């Protein structure tokens, strides 16, 4: 983790996504 910005996105954004469509895109509308 040394100069290169945008190399931890995987595990956050990831995180993020997988939460939201889950209250949401679970329930009876995938993404």
């Amino acid at each position: 983790m040394g100069i290169n910005t945008r190399e931890l996105f995987l595990n956050f954004t990831i995180v993020l996504i997988t939460v939201i469509l889950m209250w949401l895109l679970v329930r009876s509308y995938q993404y």
